[PDB]
């Protein structure tokens, strides 16, 4: 079908680009022509401009995401999002409040679906573009496939181009037209009991219960020594070791300084970031981020509390070491499971670290931009 996409520009579902196409399906833009009034809504909603830093304005966000958003293929689980980690993913440095964008069911005064973005400058094969950051797209349960994701799309697009910029880039675990690359994601138990009760982790004659425990254990003890949770006068350190890391990638973020304390310095149940600091320089670092996942039906458990591999760079030690310390260093704070996708480098480690295969994949995706596409091993950006 793609009966929307196809309007878009985006490549179609059969389009391929060999490396010498880097650049726009539509230039020349001017913001004097971008649509001045705001897209139709059916009758009875209205637009609604929503103030994240504000403590109600940002509960009812997740109220909304808490109930409706992104399931597993077999809706089992819900992510969960916390009010605090929504804080911190929509108030990036030179944020705009305006393309934080709901719709309201009028007669109730309730929100029934929402989008957002975030300015970021990205480099896609060696060009450093303007791009917006899509996320967090959202509809009620009991609104689906009456077209109002075409709206916000196009809602949101209008405001980004009134900005002057033109590209964006998001991630979704459906196909569509069309992805530049295309990432499996992998899990490594930590607590291994409440993955078993709730029916995630299988046992068999080989794997008893008593050998799934011991063989997920981990030693209570660094391989890098000195590692130590992430303080402002780690910002300048942080800021070199990381850019020179991701400049080999196909497609990553540019980070400013001021970008680095935002992303990475810690808060408790958000972001978490490590390194290690010798001769007053940075030459380690690991971070993970919180997302609990609702575990939908059970009685016994809320959720299961799972850190996200973010991003992890070594000079003094080997990448299996590293990603050793970051599982323990995830499970020194509770955490249930350890989640990463194949990107950089991590698919070298998932055998050796005992991870397991999901059930299902993660694409990345351009808006007005065309180009090869490429193995995630080449993918050097990591989505909130
Ligand atoms: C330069 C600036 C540009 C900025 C804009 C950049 C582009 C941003 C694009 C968005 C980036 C978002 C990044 C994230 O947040 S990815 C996570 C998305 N959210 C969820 O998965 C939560 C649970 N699901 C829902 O809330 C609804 O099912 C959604 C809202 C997903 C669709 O609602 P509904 O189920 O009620 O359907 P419809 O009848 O209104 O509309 C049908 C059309 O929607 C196309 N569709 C389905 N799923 C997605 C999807 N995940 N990305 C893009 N398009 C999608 C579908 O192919 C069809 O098009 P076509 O096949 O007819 O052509
Ligand atoms: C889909 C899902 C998963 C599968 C894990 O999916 C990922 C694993 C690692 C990284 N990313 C993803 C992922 C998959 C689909 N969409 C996204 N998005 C949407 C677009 N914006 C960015 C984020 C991210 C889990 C989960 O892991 N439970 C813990 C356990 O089973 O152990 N819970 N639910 C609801
Ligand atoms: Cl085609
Ligand atoms: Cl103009
Ligand atoms: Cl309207
Ligand atoms: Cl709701
Ligand atoms: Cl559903
Ligand atoms: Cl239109
Ligand atoms: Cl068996
Ligand atoms: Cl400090
Ligand atoms: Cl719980
Ligand atoms: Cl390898
Ligand atoms: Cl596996
Ligand atoms: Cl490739
Ligand atoms: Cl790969």
């Amino acid at each position: 079908d793609y009966k929307f996409w196809y309007t878009q520009p985006v490549p179609k579902i059969n389009d391929e680009f060999n490396e010498s196409v880097n650049e726009p399906f539509i230039s020349d833009n001017k913001v004097e022509d971008v649509r001045k009034d705001e897209y139709k809504l059916p009758p009875g909603y209205s637009w609604y401009v929503c103030d994240v830093k504000d403590e109600k304005d940002r509960s009812e966000i997740y109220t909304l995401l808490t109930d409706n958003y992104v399931e597993d293929d077999d809706n089992i689980f819900r992510f969960n999002y916390s009010a605090e980690f929504l804080l911190w993913a929509l108030t990036s440095p030179n944020y705009l409040k305006t393309w934080h964008i709901g719709v309201k069911y009028d007669a109730s005064n309730k929100l029934i679906g929402f989008i957002s973005a975030i300015p970021t400058d990205i480099c896609i094969h060696k060009r450093t573009i303007k791009m917006a950051e899509v996320n967090f797209l959202c509809v009620h349960k009991t609104l689906r496939s009456k077209r109002l994701a075409p709206v916000l799309i196009k809602e949101i697009t209008r405001r980004i181009n009134l900005e002057n910029i033109w590209q964006a880039i998001y991630t979704a675990g459906v196909y569509l037209p069309k992805p530049v690359s295309d990432a499996r994601y992998y899990h490594r138990s930590i607590n291994v009991k409440k993955l078993i009760e709730i029916g995630f982790s299988s046992l068999n004659s080989r794997l008893t219960m008593s050998r799934a425990i011991k063989l997920y254990r981990v030693e209570d003890t660094l391989n890098i020594k000195n590692m130590r949770l992430m303080k402002k006068k780690d910002v300048e350190g942080v800021h070199k070791l990381l850019g020179s890391y991701l400049e080999q990638f196909n497609l990553y973020a540019v980070f400013t300084k001021e970008e680095i304390a935002h992303w990475f310095l810690p808060i408790e149940n958000v972001i978490y970031t490590y390194v290690n600091e010798e001769n007053g320089k940075i030459k380690d670092m690991i971070s993970f981020y919180s997302l609990p996942s609702q575990i939908l039906g059970n009685d016994k458990y809320s959720t299961l509390n799972a850190a996200y591999s973010f991003y992890n760079v070594t000079t003094t030690a080997t990448f299996k070491q590293l990603m050793q310390d970051a599982i323990l260093l995830a499970k020194r704070n509770n955490f249930d499971v350890f989640n990463a996708l194949e990107v950089m480098q991590n698919k070298s480690v998932f055998e050796d670290l005992k991870f397991g295969e999901g059930d299902g994949s993660l694409k990345y995706y351009l808006y007005n931009w065309k180009c090869a596409s490429f193995a995630p091993a080449h993918v050097g950006i990591v989505l909130l």
